[PDB]
């Protein structure tokens, strides 16, 4: 699904966002769109 290293992740207010468990980078857009 996502390119190499990202995945789905959530904010506890309800609000999806996409972040990458090898650099710790973040994206609320899908990465590599
Ligand atoms: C959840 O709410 C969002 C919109 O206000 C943004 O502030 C963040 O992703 C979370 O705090």
């Amino acid at each position: 699904k996502l390119p190499p290293g990202w995945e789905k992740r959530m904010f506890a207010n309800g609000t999806v966002y996409y972040f990458n468990h090898i650099t710790n980078a973040s994206q609320f857009e899908r990465p590599s769109g």
